[PDB]
């Protein structure tokens, strides 16, 4: 993590230089802050420092929960992160609410949770074959599962309250994304308990593995249903969705492959 | 191509039904067309029919120039097509010029040419190893090269004239994208002539292959230079680019890998 430490040190030095420049421009306490908030490049450097701190926190949390593993997990993280960044910015333009740093923070937190969900899926796929099974692995998995579930439930409840009170303007995107994340967490829990039952039973117990596949396909159906409902509401409210069309196609393709595999089997 | 024929027949039937409904609503010639252009779903069906016709023309052109080959070429086409669609819609939001079907047609033509460029790159990579070398292969390659070069030169000249006369509002995006496509066509021409020299000389003639690699890296440098210039102008005109950041990162990563490979060699 030498490169991460170097990057965070560089960002900290840059923000310290910006703060020092502002302070030496206005010796008081209020005008320096108002100049920082009025000048654009200084606020941009502050945003970069905030993003770097978020990245450091994400690295710490990933080391605590999963721990390194530096593999296709990282490649999937990068690919889905680029896709999610494109989708998020698209959905942001989808509405006139530009800038709005609180909404930017909300989107960043959503991206944080989505990246952690993808890493959880990759760790589940690694666990299904031949992991370093121990007490700590189970503890990490259950702790991450409970944390993600609690946070997702709280945020979806807040989104439901917001859309009931204010309306379906921008909070519905968060609601649907966190609903998809809840489906992902349900799939993760099902896969983990199935693998635990398979491991604790010594014998392969294949009669349940097919059932696990059944559960998987059912969950996929649920997911695609949610997505199509999203599409419906997104054509009911505004003109035409643009941000989620590619994820819709991906979900449709995955469900089609799953149902074809189930039929041929 | 059974599925493509079925899809085009379905789209043609749908547009015929829309036309018949409009005609039976207004028996004249002018009000039916004005109702089609005023109603949104009918114009959407017309747009879908236009896209399907464009897809059929693209299939015909691909069969004429490359010919099937149904491989990683198609996978790269799909991936880069999703990426380019996201980038194009992002660039469209980048400006207040919404709808504007002529600009939509221009973007569609740009996507058409970019997809054909990617297929040309994939065919070059296939040709470099062990293709079905013959007169027809050379004819196809040179014809596609000349067509792409002529079209790119004409469109970049038109973009230069537009930005000189009107200004850098939306035509600069087309100019930079077609400049990147021109660099791609230059790389394709260099690779093709290098492979032709390698094949016609019987002996491997490795002393030039390294030179070919040199040319490749040089072209990559040119590409990244163009991209950074794009970034500069895009921060000079408007607030902050959003559409091309991921392609910028991809180009930077490719150039970094190329320069590291050149240094270690």
């Amino acid at each position: 993590m030498f490169r991460t430490a170097v990057m965070m040190a560089a960002s900290l030095a840059l923000t310290g230089a910006v703060v020092a420049h502002a302070y030496y421009l206005k010796h008081q306490f209020y005008p320096t802050v108002v100049y920082l908030t009025k000048s654009s490049p200084s606020m941009a450097v502050l945003y970069i420092q905030a993003f770097v701190l978020v990245f450091l926190l994400g690295k710490v949390m990933g080391k605590v929960f999963f721990g390194q593993l530096r593999a296709a997990e990282m490649e999937h993280l990068l690919e889905r992160s680029w896709y999610a960044v494109t989708e998020t910015c698209l959905a942001f333009t989808v509405f006139r609410d530009d800038f709005s740093p609180r909404f930017v923070a909300l989107f960043t937190l959503l991206l944080f949770l989505k990246c952690f969900h993808w890493l959880a899926e990759d760790r589940v796929d690694f666990m299904e074959r031949s992991p370093n099974i121990s007490w700590l692995f189970h503890c990490r998995i259950v702790s991450l599962m409970f944390l993600l579930g609690i946070l997702d439930f709280l945020f979806v409840s807040h989104a439901y309250h917001s859309i009931l009170t204010r309306g379906a303007s921008v909070q519905l995107v968060f609601g649907f994304e966190y609903a998809i994340l809840m489906t992902m967490v349900l799939t993760i829990f099902i896969k983990y308990v199935l693998h635990s039952v398979d491991l604790q039973s010594e014998n392969p117990w294949d009669n349940k593995a097919v059932y696990m596949l059944y559960t998987e396909l059912f969950t996929g159906f649920i997911k695609v249903l949610l997505y199509m409902a999203f599409m419906t509401i997104m054509i009911k409210v505004h003109t035409f969705p643009l941000f989620a069309i590619r994820p819709m196609y991906l979900a449709m393709r995955q469900f089609k492959k799953a149902v074809t595999d189930a039929i041929m089997s």
